[PDB]
């Protein structure tokens, strides 16, 4: 199969910035991503519509996928439970890695990240499970809005989200 496309439409303070677009790997780690696809699709009732990217640290990631509590404590995945590290096959490569947040080994939820550089320290401690197709340029837009501590300066919102069928 074809790996599945999700995208989000962001706003920076309600102003839309444009549409990202993601790979996701499911032909490598289909658990992990099933689970994004399904919170960025909303068919479950809960996922990603709605929530911002809570840490941006420029020249590093963007993190997002808190819908429950907004500040790194919260969301959930689709499995009932936190869900374990799927495996290690790919690697953070370079801008525009998409990868779990977790909490430590075998805590996958609902929170991920964006990357903006090659970030090789975090190979074996994240599972690395998209990577961004279109709208590198937003990303980086977002990036700047960041700052060391990981706090925006604008709040930067996924106003929709969803799947995209047909892959051109």
């Amino acid at each position: 199969m074809v790996n599945p496309t999700v995208f989000f439409d962001i706003t920076a303070d309600d102003e839309p910035l444009g549409r990202v677009s993601f790979e996701l790997f499911a032909d490598k780690v289909p658990k992990t991503a099933e689970n994004f696809r399904a919170l960025s699709t909303g068919e479950k009732g809960f996922g990603y519509k709605g929530s911002s990217f809570h840490r941006i640290i420029p020249g590093f990631m963007c993190q997002g996928g808190d819908f429950t509590r907004h500040n790194g404590t919260g969301g959930r995945s689709i499995y009932g439970e936190k869900f374990e590290d799927e495996n290690f096959i790919l690697k953070h490569t370079g801008p525009g890695i998409l990868s779990m947040a977790n909490a430590g080994p075998n805590t996958n939820g609902s929170q991920f990240f964006i990357c903006t550089a090659k970030t090789e320290w975090l190979d074996g401690k994240h599972v690395v499970f998209g990577k961004v197709k279109e709208g590198m340029n937003i990303v980086e837009a977002m990036e700047r809005f960041g700052s060391r501590n990981g706090k925006t300066s604008k709040k930067i919102t996924i106003s929709d989200c969803g799947q995209l069928l047909e892959h051109h």
